[PDB]
């Protein structure tokens, strides 16, 4: 059973000794710190990580003694705030006495604002706020996915309108492979949620599950998938049987969408001789509904994909649409589900567009590169005391260290606001006081170990809408 | 609750449809398929996931009932393999009938050899095979931080044994700071355990629960840590009160190691002036067992630690070792626990030899570079079919993608050997039955829901260690 006082970084089991003496409050911030591209992030994740790990009665006898066991031996002494905890379990039945305000998930701003804040709501538990740092500061992970999908879901759009004349299907156009190539179970749930803010094509179930508890959708599901084969479904059949593999998946799956790899052997050969003249009577039967798409798995992605369309394009009727862009017919698609990352994303659409072929044609899976190549360095998501209370006296903190002005921290109590240009803008000093720009955009999500405000998962997929959909 | 039926790719639900009729027989493998340049991996952290996830009781009326249920919105469709998680149920108790092998843990292995084998033991769950695939290449995770930290380990162990004559104090070199950094919980907890491998030193409390429950130590704990500040306890005292907050810190810790960074406005004057002058007295009566340990956080971490160690090394009592580099007295020593992963350890490391500073003066702490910034790509961790049986025969199978070589998987039945010169190989085409090349190294872990073979974190540690330990 997860015990919330084993869940910090070891040393912040020591700091109820290092604060000044007398501090009555501690005061914190998360920020996707700016560096002097990544412009403007999607605040995601907060809730599940409030629900999971934070809320209700944490604190019981038998988690203080368990925490008070594991850190006699992983330090060699006795350090740890058995009466700081005990405090929490007796004045309020185990639930921790914090105040956390934070931006509507969803929200996309730009970098360098206040995205939540973290407060001690009694004198006694000055030392909580940051003992919870650890855990909150994870929320940099479901961040980072969902931010860095929705910058390839703005190129996808970008492309898609630019050869088709409009969006349709762009949010099919990435779909998430990525469950074999995290870190975890537990990952995989959350990372798979996070790209869901942006598009509905997802091969990794736990974020389903995690949406429908934690935040909750309209639709029975928020994600969704086709049949598709994968390298083993074709080998098996020997070499020799390719062909018949094909044949066979194909008929087996004649009325749904169907996608198989082409590449176990020749890519090349098995567009144009099996796909493009041997089994060509079984695809141009399909329905609009239910076409083949083709996946190719190797090779420079973007010369793959370009000589994988050329093939087609001179083996099946080819349209040209009304921006001038080449299209497969209906029944014919193509998924590129190698390589693929925001970097090469760009390069194959740009690719694509200069030989003069739709987007429309063309669907993209991501694995490692869209849940696990990124780190919380990406948005500089960083936690920092600004504000503390000793002797009565509020004082604004900070860091600024000399050899890295990009390190700077935020000064005081802040709030999120409005510019009369309606962009945003971060108040420190507890300069929101002033009221000389509208309301705190921060809400109240968190206190005393009750949720306060949570959100649909149906609001913060609109809240996290692209502009381009909006006009 | 985990349901094991809702832990697959979605796509792999459809697979059962997809293998050639009357197929009774799926074996496939796993390996770091060959090409940095990380020629050699450490194998761990498959016992975990037999452990939590594979074996036992895995399948009951509801999960199945559950899975359905998501599946038929999932797919917009009824394409859900019912009867065949039904006869688990019924015939196995919900035991899975599938049979895996796999090397010792802690095993050193070159890249390209088989790992682990996994193959049904019914005829009726040939689909099963493939199904697990998905959270048995998990498994790239902790191979992962393992074999990078192990890396690590040989770079400190090189320049410590070069500029001290020992390797006394490797152990604690470099330090887990990874928690706030990985993406989840159970990440977190998974990747300090498999740093644990190599090092012993932890900020990440969650690993220790994680091989206590699924591994095991002989001592209490696997892993260690010791007080330190962070900005925050720095911070909150006021900007002109910095000396103020260091006196009250290492006064509270006064009799065991402190760490106390020093970079929340001026590493340099907080070297030089603070540390250096005005606290001076606090530092040079401390025990060799109790030493301030002052950690920077910012700038170059190459430069910011050499200018580090010359200010502290005309403030405090330098000595020269019997192999020629310099020393800070005991009761004084640095750690850099920032921008550091295996490429910058190096450069750091190699700075100070070339400015003749003892590695004993310093350790190393790494987050996000240690147990974040790693991918399956980075071993080439992969899960393949070699071998399947359809209408009673064997046939060996493999991809050979024409674009690239490197893709190319092994063929037919695999077994993994000693060579004559003691190095391993990997026989494939069921030629291990040849009796050429000895006895197979793999043993079966799991078999029928059960765990057949287990190995404890010290048994995992010892087959671990680098050479030069050795
Ligand atoms: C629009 C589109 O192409 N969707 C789509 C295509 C393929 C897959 N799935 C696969 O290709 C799996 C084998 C990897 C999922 C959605
Ligand atoms: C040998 C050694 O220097 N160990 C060591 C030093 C510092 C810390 N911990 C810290 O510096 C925490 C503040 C980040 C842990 C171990």
């Amino acid at each position: 059973e997860f015990n919330i006082l084993l869940a910090t970084d070891s040393y912040k089991v020591t700091h109820y000794k290092q604060y000044p003496p007398n501090t009555s409050k501690v005061y914190s911030y998360f920020e996707c710190r700016e560096k002097k591209k990544y412009e403007e992030t999607v605040f995601y994740g907060l809730q599940y990580i409030l629900n999971k790990y934070l809320k209700g009665k944490v604190v019981t006898k038998e988690k203080i003694q368990e925490a008070k066991d594991v850190y006699k031996e992983h330090f060699q002494d006795d350090v740890f705030n058995e009466k700081g905890w005990n405090y929490i379990l007796e004045k309020y039945d185990g639930h921790l006495p914090i105040e956390i305000k934070a931006v509507p998930e969803g929200f996309v701003i730009p970098r360098g604002n206040v995205l939540f804040t973290v407060e001690n709501t009694d004198p006694e538990c000055y030392w909580l706020t940051n003992w919870i740092e650890t855990i909150l500061v994870q929320s940099w992970y479901p961040i980072t996915v969902a931010t860095n999908s929705r910058e390839q879901k703005k190129i996808l759009a970008k492309y898609l309108l630019e050869t088709s004349g409009n969006l349709d299907g762009l949010e099919y156009k990435l779909h998430d492979f990525g469950y074999r190539g995290v870190s975890s179970q537990e990952t995989a749930g959350i990372g798979a949620s996070a790209h869901l803010v942006n598009f509905k094509g997802t091969d990794t179930v736990a974020g389903l599950a995690l949406i429908k508890k934690y935040y909750g959708t309209k639709d029975p599901v928020p994600g969704y998938s086709v049949p598709a084969a994968e390298h083993s479904t074709i080998t098996a059949w020997g070499k020799d049987h390719e062909k018949d593999a094909f044949e066979h998946i194909v008929t087996q799956f004649s009325s749904v969408p169907v996608s198989v790899v082409s590449d176990s052997y020749d890519i090349y050969n098995a567009c144009e001789k099996i796909w493009g003249e041997d089994l060509r009577h079984l695809i141009v039967s399909r329905s609009t509904q239910a076409p083949l798409i083709i996946r190719p798995d190797s090779g420079n992605p973007l010369d793959t994909v370009l000589k994988v369309l050329e093939i087609l394009g001179k083996k099946f009727p080819v349209t040209e649409n009304s921006k001038g862009y080449k299209l497969l017919p209906p029944y014919l698609r193509v998924i590129q589900g190698d390589g693929v990352d925001i970097n090469t994303l760009q390069e194959i659409v740009e690719g694509m567009k200069q030989k003069m072929w739709s987007i429309e044609n063309i669907a993209f899976g991501s694995g490692g590169g869209l849940l696990q190549k990124l780190t919380r360095d990406l948005l500089n998501c960083s936690f920092k005391c600004s504000y503390v209370v000793t002797n009565g006296l509020g004082i604004n903190v900070f860091k600024d260290p000399v050899a890295d002005p990009n390190k700077r921290s935020k000064k005081g109590r802040l709030s999120l606001h409005r510019t009369p240009a309606g962009n945003f803008v971060t108040l420190e000093e507890g300069k929101g006081d002033l009221e000389e720009y509208g309301q705190d955009l921060l809400h109240t999500v968190f206190k005393n170990g009750k949720v306060t405000k949570s959100y649909s998962f149906d609001e913060i997929r609109k809240n996290a809408q692209l502009n381009i959909e909006l006009e």
